[PDB]
């Protein structure tokens, strides 16, 4: 099954799913000089109540923060989306070295994590499962972390992460107030992308914030504890789960603000 060791890594991710190698594949390198500004683009609104969130656990991939998605109580709105996304999970993306984690890349600066908040379009679609497989079925909030400070907004979540230290252990986990988590402003950059873990849909839009988060040092070495297997297998360490930028084939990249 796939991962981000030698052999089940990205570079083989085309021969199980073969839509790794497709027009829309995340993430990407944004490039700001051939970034285009537009002004019909509206600001983002975000509603994330600190209940929704019930479960975490270890995929084997990295951390799932789980949302009770029943209703629509936690919901983004605006940006470039019609319509209203339902919230369904987070998750967090880095690499071996603090200077080259992130999935998006901005000018060539890797951050040092990028933390994926995944949403889905319940305006047009009954369900999570039936919401992936639409071109406007998922929406992504991409937010970059940066070495600094330690952020204490994410000592709820490294707190877990010791009792979530094998694939397919979890943890219940509630009162997050992830709205609290997110950088004070919202400006963004947008282009029509894909899951960029298996199955890799082409479905999803993609919000990436400008402003990075921090975390400290220690604080992100945490998340490299975690194994990509599960009790009774041998270990290994998910070290590194970020996926290499994907060829742009013509997209716009657009931004909020200028
Ligand atoms: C345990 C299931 C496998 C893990 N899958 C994901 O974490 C996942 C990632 C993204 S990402 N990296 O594109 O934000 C999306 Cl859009 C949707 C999903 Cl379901
Ligand atoms: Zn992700």
């Amino acid at each position: 099954s796939w991962g981000y060791r030698e052999h089940n890594g990205p570079i083989h991710w085309k021969e199980f799913f073969p839509i790794a190698d497709g027009d829309q594949q995340s993430p990407i390198e944004i490039k700001t000089k051939e970034v285009k500004y537009d002004s019909s683009l509206r600001p983002l609104s975000i509603k994330y109540d600190p209940s929704s969130a019930k479960i975490i656990s270890n995929s084997g991939h990295s951390f799932n923060v789980d949302f009770d998605d029943t209703e629509n109580k936690s919901v983004l709105r605006g940006g470039p989306l019609t319509g209203s996304y339902r919230l369904r999970q987070v998750h967090l993306h880095w690499g071996s070295a603090d200077d080259h984690g992130s999935e998006h890349i901005v000018d060539g600066v890797s951050y040092a994590a990028e933390l994926h908040v995944v949403h889905w379009n319940s305006d047009k679609y009954p369900s999570f499962v039936e919401a992936a497989h639409e071109p406007d079925g998922l929406a992504v909030l991409g937010v970059f972390l940066q070495i600094g400070e330690p952020n204490s907004q994410l000592q709820k979540i490294t707190d877990t992460l010791d009792s979530i230290k094998e694939k397919g252990k979890q943890t219940r986990f509630t009162n997050f107030d992830l709205l609290s988590l997110l950088p004070p402003s919202w400006d963004y950059w947008t282009y029509p992308g894909s899951l960029t873990v298996p199955p890799l849909l082409e479905s999803v839009t993609w919000i990436v914030l400008k402003q990075p988060i921090n975390i400290s040092s220690q604080q992100l070495a945490k998340f490299r504890s975690l194994l990509c297997t599960a009790e009774g297998e041998a270990a290994a360490f998910l070290v590194s789960n970020h996926r290499p930028p994907q060829p742009l084939k013509g997209r716009k990249v657009r931004a909020s603000f200028h």
